[PDB]
């Protein structure tokens, strides 16, 4: 199922995951905070899962938001990282997906994130090509939830 | 003990032999990854009940989920390595970083059993005992947190 989702990351695909990475990638507290504090503004629902956060309104200057966030941003680069092999990137997109079924996050629900990632994306004048490969390793994911 | 005065022992050389290590330790992040969860379990075998859901740990690389931790396992590293500038962000992480370990019932005991396992994958790449005692320390900012 993973793996079948994994087939969507054509060599164009990873290509673009990896130029837009090489950017957004060099700034991981920055764009990371961005990325959240989108998901909040636009799907203010999210944030009921998030009570352990405290204070979202904070942003960058709120410790565990912070913390948080920079550390999502580890993960996608732990993506990014195994995209040239199916196997290794199958297995860290599920050990990924443990905790996150654990906090009953659906794959609709995780899906929420797409809209962010374009945003940030478009900051940085990543455009809609930019956007639908990342929609796709998102799709991994989903696949696992 | 607080997590605030472990992280002021991180001293100028500590986080330079912290980054030269690294430099090659996480060149390759699978191989030395496994190497440390394998030999963590060799040497402290009391340890593997809490990764029941890995399953046969024995069977090393060739175990998917053993090898999706252990890569994801070196990302953290990665994590607090690169938060050295920022005593700040580091200690943001590592509580962020606690979190999912103190649920586990990790005590600060308990993960510091990963002191052995690093100092024996530092000297196979021919870092020695200043290597090793300067990632006991940064063990000892999360053992803080726990
Ligand atoms: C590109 C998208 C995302 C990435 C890369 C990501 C990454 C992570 C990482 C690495 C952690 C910390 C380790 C863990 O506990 O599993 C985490 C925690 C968590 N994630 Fe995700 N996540 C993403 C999207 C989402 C979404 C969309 C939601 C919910 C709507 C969500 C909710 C959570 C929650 C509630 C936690 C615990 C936070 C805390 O209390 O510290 N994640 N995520
Ligand atoms: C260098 C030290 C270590 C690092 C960087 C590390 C890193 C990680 C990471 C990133 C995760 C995945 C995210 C999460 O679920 O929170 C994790 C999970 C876990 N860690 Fe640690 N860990 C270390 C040492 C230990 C030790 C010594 C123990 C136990 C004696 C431990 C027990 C666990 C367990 C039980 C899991 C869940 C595994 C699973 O079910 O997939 N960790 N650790």
């Amino acid at each position: 199922s993973v793996y079948d989702a994994a087939a969507q990351l054509t060599a164009d695909v990873k290509k673009d995951l990896r130029d837009s990475w090489k950017v957004i990638g060099s700034d991981k507290k920055g764009n990371g905070v961005a990325l959240m504090t989108t998901l909040f503004a636009d799907n203010q629902e999210t944030i009921g899962y998030f009570k352990r956060l405290g204070d979202v309104s904070q942003g960058m200057a709120n410790d565990k938001l912070r913390g948080h966030s920079i550390t999502l941003m580890y993960a996608l680069q732990n993506f990014i990282d195994q995209l040239d092999n199916p196997d290794d990137l199958v297995c860290v997109v599920e050990k990924f997906a443990v905790n996150h079924i654990t906090k009953k996050i659906s794959a609709a629900e995780f899906g929420k994130i797409n809209g962010p990632i374009k945003k940030v994306l478009a900051s940085k004048n990543f455009g809609d090509k930019y956007a639908n490969a990342w929609a796709k390793l998102v799709a991994v994911v989903q696949a696992a939830l």
